[PDB]
């Protein structure tokens, strides 16, 4: 119907970002769990997004998929924006990452899959570009794996290390480099997701941006020795300076150390 904010008991923040916090929630009847966005909206004004964000939380308000974090609704009050959520108990991979300090071929190309199939449904939907770097891909109920995206950045306190300038990491060299991007752009970030899920760190990690751009825009990037080879394949095909010359979404997920690995 129309929800406002004293429908929700609160929680602890999950995490903080610059525009605000998302907090824990439930719907007061119901008891029923769910996260809650919060937008101060005095920070979107100079950020320069509000009402492209009003069409926005309609064109996610219609996005349907179990690897995809679903928006629920969406209401305001006078100085903040909330985003009604989707609760996902476990967590960021990124804490994960962090956890393990690197994964195995079964997680990784399972959590690839998962991914590959959300790009997928969203590019059918017509949506692209998605920020796929492992602080916004958060875990839901046993093991699944959740594109979260939309609103901007929030963190879970912690490390306070790697924290902005984790940035073009995941940036391919056609946005860094001041061009448009088709749907191809998703794969680059598919590739450097890979490589940081059995390595522990992003393939163009550097202390300097510019030195990280070097990198990128040469494609300059090698493998530890552990890595398998249908591991670099896939990699490799994924990380190519021509967006032409990257795959469709299809042949990654049949691409065979995929379809091995692949617990889905
Ligand atoms: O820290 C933790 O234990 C923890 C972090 C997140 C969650 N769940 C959750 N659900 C829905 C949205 C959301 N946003 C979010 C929060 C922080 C970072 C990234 C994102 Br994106 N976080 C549970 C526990």
């Amino acid at each position: 119907r129309q929800w406002a904010l004293e429908d929700f008991e609160i929680g602890r923040p999950l995490g903080k970002g610059k525009f605000g916090n998302v907090y824990l929630a439930r719907e007061k009847q119901s008891k029923f769990i769910l996260a809650l966005k919060v937008l101060f909206k005095a920070q979107l004004e100079k950020a320069g997004v509000e009402h492209q964000l009003r069409r926005e939380v309609e064109i996610q308000s219609h996005l349907r998929h179990p690897n995809i974090l679903r928006l629920y609704g969406y209401f305001h009050d006078a100085t903040r924006v909330y985003l009604i959520l989707e609760y996902a108990p476990l967590g960021t991979v990124y804490r994960e990452l962090q956890k393990l300090s690197k994964f195995d071929e079964q997680r990784t190309a399972t959590y690839i899959t998962e991914l590959a199939n959300a790009l997928s449904y969203c590019h059918s939907k017509r949506v692209i570009h998605r920020d796929i770097k492992p602080e916004n891909l958060l875990l839901g109920s046993a093991g699944e794996l959740k594109i979260a995206d939309f609103g901007w950045s929030v963190h879970a306190p912690s490390s306070r290390r790697d924290t902005l300038c984790g940035t073009l990491d995941y940036l391919p060299p056609e946005m860094i480099e001041g061009r448009m991007h088709d749907e191809k752009v998703d794969l680059w970030s598919l590739g450097v997701l890979c490589y940081e899920f059995l390595v522990g760190k992003p393939p163009f990690e550097a202390n300097t941006y510019q030195e990280t751009y070097k990198r990128i825009s040469r494609v300059e990037f090698t493998f530890p020795d552990f890595v398998t080879e249908g591991a670099r394949d896939l990699i490799s095909r994924l990380l190519k300076h021509n967006p032409s010359q990257r795959p469709m979404l299809r042949e990654v997920l049949e691409h065979p150390w995929i379809t091995a690995n692949s617990s889905k």
